[PDB]
C-alpha cells in the first residue's frame, strides 16, 4: 500500500458538511483516509462512497472488528459492500473471529489490518500482556497489515520485530495522544493523525507541518 | 430495578436485509419486547433502523456495538448511538477501565444503559478473553456497571460471572440456539437469554420462539 506523505488522516469529525469541507482543505497532502464509527454512526456508510467520489482516496474502515466468527464475516461484507478498501479487526477475540474477516477480504479483494495492541492508558490493563501474542497470531495466519501504538514507540518497535520488514504497519495516536511523527516512523510505515489535523485552526496548515517535520523520511 | 424483558427472550436480528428484518420482527413480537440490533443490520441499512423499529414494533433496542476503542472515540460511538434511539449499547471490557468508563459516563449523561461483554461464547475466545474475563468482571463491578453479557456456550464460566457480578446485577447471554446453549440451563445464570438464528431463520419463526418459550415456561 502506497501512502501519500506516510500520513493517513483520521476522518473522526461527526458532520458530514465539516468531514467533507476539512478533507477537501488536506486532500494535496494525502490519498488515504480513515474512516470510523463516529462519522458512519452519524451520517450512514453511504459517506465512504461520497470520499471516493470527491477525493479518490483510499478508504481504511476503522470497524475494531470484535465479533464471534459469524458475524465478523457480516460486518465484513457489509463494509466492503460500501466501498472500504481494508477493515481493521481486533485481535484480543482469537484466531477463528480474523479468520472469518480474512476470508471476505480475499473474496471481496480488500485487506484486513490487525489491531494488535492499542494507544490508550487502558490499553495496560489487558491489551499488552497478550499483544506479542496476538501479533504472532498474525504472522501465523498469514496477515500482511498491522496496527500499533504510537504513544509506546518501544512497543511499536517490538511489533515491527514479530511481523517482520515485509509487513505493513501503521500506527495512531499521533499529535493529540502525544506521540511523535517522526520518531513513529522509525517503525511504522505510516502514521494516523486525526485531532491534530481536524480540530486545527488551519488543517491545511497542521497537515502541511507535519509533512515538513518528516520531510526527510518521505 | 432492571429492564422487563417479555419472556426473559432477547432477539438478536442479524439479519442484513430491512425488508426480511422487519418481517421477522414483527412476527415474533408477541412472545418479544426486546431486541438487539448489531452491526450486520445497522451497517447494511443505517441507523434510522432503530426509528423503523421503535415506529413499528413495541420494542426496547440494545446496540449491540462492541464499542472497542479509545475513550475518546467510545464517546463519540455512544453519542451517535443513544441519539438514534438506542436504550442500550454493549461495550467491550478488555480495552480497559478508561474506555468502559468513557462509554458509562455518555450513559449516564444522555438517560440510557451500558453493557458490559466480559467474555464471549466462540472458540477463539479461549485464547485471550477467557484468561482476562475474572478481572473484566470484577473491574465491571468496581466501575458500577449494572447490565453484562456473558456466553451461554460455557455453562461453569457463566455461573462463575454470575457469581462475581452478583444477583443485582442484569445478565444476558447469547449463544442459545445455533451455538448449541440451552435455553433452561442458561437461565439458571442469566436474566435473558438472546436467540438469533434459530428464531429468524427458521420456516416459521414466531413458532420457533414459541416452542423456546414454552420449554422454558416454568421459569417465567
Ligand atoms: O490504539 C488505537 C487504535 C486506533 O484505531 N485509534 C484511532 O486512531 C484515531 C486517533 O485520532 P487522534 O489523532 O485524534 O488521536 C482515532 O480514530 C482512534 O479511534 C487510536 O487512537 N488508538
Ligand atoms: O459472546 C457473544 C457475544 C455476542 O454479542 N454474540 C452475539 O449474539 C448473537 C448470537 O446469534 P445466534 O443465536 O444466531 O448465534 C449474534 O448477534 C452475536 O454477534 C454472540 O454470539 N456471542
Amino acid at each position: 500500500m502506497d501512502v501519500m506523505n506516510r500520513l493517513i488522516l483520521a476522518m473522526d469529525l461527526m458532520n458530514r458538511d465539516d468531514a467533507l469541507r476539512v478533507t477537501g482543505e488536506v486532500r494535496e497532502y494525502i490519498d488515504t483516509v480513515k474512516i470510523g464509527y463516529p462519522l458512519v454512526l452519524s451520517e450512514g456508510m453511504d459517506i465512504i462512497a461520497e470520499f471516493r467520489k470527491r477525493f479518490g482516496c483510499r478508504i481504511i474502515a476503522d470497524f475494531k472488528v470484535a465479533d464471534i466468527p459469524e458475524t465478523n464475516e457480516k460486518i465484513c461484507r457489509a463494509t466492503f459492500k460500501a466501498g472500504a478498501d481494508a477493515i481493521i479487526v481486533h485481535g484480543f477475540p482469537g484466531a477463528d473471529s480474523v479468520r472469518a474477516c480474512l476470508n471476505v477480504a480475499e473474496e471481496m479483494g480488500r485487506e484486513v489490518f490487525l489491531l494488535t495492541e492499542m494507544s490508550h492508558p487502558g490499553a495496560e490493563m489487558f491489551i499488552q500482556g497478550a499483544a506479542d501474542e496476538i501479533a504472532r497470531m498474525g504472522v501465523d495466519l498469514g496477515v500482511k497489515n498491522y496496527v500499533g501504538p504510537s504513544t509506546a514507540p518501544e512497543r511499536l518497535s517490538r511489533l515491527r520485530e514479530i511481523i517482520g520488514q515485509d509487513s505493513f504497519l501503521i500506527s495512531p495516536g499521533v499529535g493529540a495522544q502525544g506521540g511523535d511523527p517522526g520518531e513513529t516512523l522509525r517503525f511504522a510505515d505510516a502514521i494516523i493523525v486525526g485531532r491534530s489535523i481536524f480540530l486545527a485552526d488551519n488543517p491545511a496548515a497542521a497537515a502541511a507541518g507535519i509533512i515538513e517535520s518528516i520531510k526527510d523520511l518521505l
